[PDB]
Formats: structure tokens, sequence, C-alpha cells
């Protein structure tokens, strides 16, 4: 595959989420680029709805890992750009301890010039009063390792990782991500050795933005293959 060829420059990125959350539904649009080069991504998400009924940051596990950063000597493990541009299907179960579970289906890929992630989520068995419909969390997202292994008895990889939002009280929620990936074209992927992908985000806002929204930095390089001899 060629795929990665795709990711060289700056790639502009449209996301769009509808949701529905213990019948709370909900619509996010996102834009901004990507620059795989430094592992880069840059949105501004506006929940287009209105009142988004859950915290922005539940969301940003599931609002595009093709931009990564692999190491030159770990390209051979990059399955998600290998599936460019006709794309994967990336499918999770978020649990949140002792509240309800978002089941997510994505499809990433590039339409035109652009690499769009359109999303389908839905939330079941959440406390209105709890930490995600109750509003409780901070407006933050902790560094974190998830690791990729591959999933040959599907063409794809899979991924387990717990994500610990902050509360407002001090304590952690947990959410318990359970992720698998497919492509979607029938064309050659790489199925990479374990490794892991390690993730930074910062959170802000819009001062000039009057509608319900999050601005994202995110940086996910990719690690955990020994660089050995040569």
């Amino acid at each position: 595959s060629k795929g990665e060829e795709l990711f060289t420059g700056v790639v502009p990125i449209l996301v769009e989420l509808d949701g529905d959350v213990n019948g709370h539904k909900f619509s996010v649009r996102g834009e901004g680029e990507g620059d795989a080069t430094n592992g880069k991504l840059t949105l501004k998400f506006i929940c287009t709805t209105g009142k988004l009924p859950v915290p922005w940051p539940t969301l940003v596990t599931t609002l595009v890992l093709c931009f990564a950063r692999y190491p030159d000597h770990m390209k051979q493990h990059d399955f998600f750009k290998s599936a460019m541009p006709e794309g994967y299907v990336q499918e999770r179960t978020i649990s949140f301890k002792d509240d309800g579970y978002y089941k997510t289906r994505a499809e990433v890929k590039f339409e035109g010039d652009t690499l769009v992630n359109r999303i389908e989520l839905k939330g079941i068995d959440f406390k209105e009063d709890g930490n995600i419909l109750g509003h409780k969390l901070e407006y933050n997202a902790n560094s974190h390792n998830a690791y990729i292994t591959a999933d040959k008895q599907k063409n794809g990889i899979k991924s387990n990782f717990k994500i610990r939002h902050n509360v407002e009280d001090g304590s952690v929620q947990l959410a318990d991500h359970y992720q698998q990936n497919t492509p979607i074209g029938d064309g050659p992927v790489l199925l990479p050795d374990n490794h892991y992908l390690s993730t930074q985000n910062a959170l802000s806002k819009d001062p000039n933005e009057k509608r319900d929204h999050m601005v994202l930095l995110e940086f996910v390089t990719a690690a955990g293959i020994t660089l050995g001899m040569d």
C-alpha cells in the first residue's frame, strides 16, 4: 500500500457525529487539519443541535489515528495509513465504570482531499445524575498510552485501553475502551506487531464562539518497537 503517501503534508479534516445517549440526541461537526509528520491534529468541534448533553472530554477518543506519527523504523506497523484512501471502520464500546456505555461505529476515509471521520454513537444505561449526563467532569484530558495488537482473523487491529476522566470532586471516572478496526477496501493492509500509541491532548475554548464547542489540539505518536540493529 502507498496510503502513507497521502499524509506527507497537511490534510484537511471533517468530523461528523450523530449521538443518542439515553434518548438525548445531539450532533457534532468538527473541522481542522492533520499533520501526521508531526503527529499533530487541530480541530474545532461545534454541537450543532445546541447544548451537548455529555461532557466534551468523553467524546475526545470518538471524535483519526491515521494522523499518528509513526517513526521511520515503525512505518511497516502503521495499519491506519495502509488502509487509505479506502479507509477503515473504527468501532468501540466505551464502558464508564458505575455508569452507562457508549457504542460507536465510525468510517474514517478520504472524500476528495479531506480525511473524513463519520460517527454514529449510541449511549445506553447512563445515570441522569451521574458524572456523564450530570456534567461532573473537568474540561481536560490526561495523556495516555494505548496498546495496539493485530487481529489477523479480521484483517485488522484491536486495542483495549483505559481513559481516566478527572471528576470535579477530585475522583477519577474510568472509561474502559474496547476498540476494533477493519479495512473498508480489499487492498493490502499492514498488520502490525504489538506496539502502542502515545497521546496528549489540550482542550480549550474559542473566545468568539457562542455555540457549545471544543477546541482540541492532539498529538499521537507510535512507540514500542525496538529500533534494534539497523
